[PDB]
């Protein structure tokens, strides 16, 4: 990992300031065409948040096709000796999705950007407005199923005893009070965290650093299996990514998320 191997999963802006030369850096910006446009991180390469998700029915919160990512990747230029550092501008939700797209393309080394461009801009860092040269042409990837969880997984999963279902959507949504698929409510035994509730606004929306014992607070604990997940797999994306930063072991997006669990005719529900 070069630079960057002696560094944990999540980075701060110093961190990354100092290594923004690194051959062996793809950094990606997931804020949006506007907020690229305006100023990024110097040396940044722009994967708009759409790309990320396969955006067709009946669950658009799923990867994108292979072509696409092929695409994409190749693209950024996805190689060998590359080490990702990724980073958004709303807390985290597209850059941890983003990072679990890295874990379905295999990538081993990656960092997030704790605080994303919020925390860099907080501290005044160099700005770029230049637009870095694409790599090239697509790359074959080879994808894993391991990172995600299934409906018929989660189904066949549920009233475990070593499972925690991390719902990363509003309280409202969790128990029922705002319905935005035919059914409302959670699924059975699931927790609650909001996605919000686990970024601190006071340190330029850094993850919060009393979020261990918040999780635990919840039985979200590292000797579960935890299958996180919100409406269509965006806000999980910083949820699945905290996870995987506190060293727990057995992490899985459920991708489907809520857009497809609510409106499943299979799937049974809980207030």
């Amino acid at each position: 990992m070069d630079d960057f191997a002696s560094l944990p999963l999540v980075i701060e802006p110093a961190d990354l300031q100092a290594r923004l030369s690194a051959p062996e850096l793809i950094l990606v910006d997931l804020t949006s065409a506007a907020r690229y446009a305006e100023g990024h991180i110097p040396g940044a390469r722009f994967v708009d948040p759409k790309r990320t998700q396969l955006g067709q029915p009946p669950a658009p919160g799923l990867q994108p096709p292979r072509e696409q990512l092929e695409s994409l990747f190749g693209e950024l230029g996805h190689r060998p000796e590359a080490v990702y550092v990724v980073y958004d501008d709303e807390g985290g939700g597209w850059a941890g999705r983003f990072i679990w797209l890295l874990d379905v393309i295999g990538q081993q080394r990656y960092h997030y950007l704790n605080g994303g461009l919020t925390a860099w801009l907080a501290e005044d860092r160099p700005l770029s407005r230049e637009l870095p040269a694409p790599a090239g042409g697509p790359v074959a990837l080879s994808l894993h199923d391991e990172p995600t969880a299934s409906r018929d997984y989660l189904l066949g999963r549920l009233g475990a005893a070593d499972l925690a279902i991390w719902d990363a959507r509003s309280p409202q949504e969790y128990r029922g009070e705002k319905v935005l698929a035919a059914k409302g409510g959670h699924i059975p035994g699931a927790v609650n965290f909001e996605w919000t509730a686990a970024m601190d606004p006071s340190r330029a929306l850094r993850i919060r650093t009393d979020i261990a014992g918040r999780l635990e607070e919840l039985g979200i604990t590292p000797d579960k299996e935890i299958v996180t997940h919100c409406q269509t797999h965006h806000r999980s994306g910083l949820t699945y990514l905290i996870a995987k930063a506190l060293g727990y072991p057995r992490v899985k997006g459920y991708a489907g998320s809520w857009g497809e669990w609510g409106n499943h005719p299979d799937t049974p529900v809980e207030l």
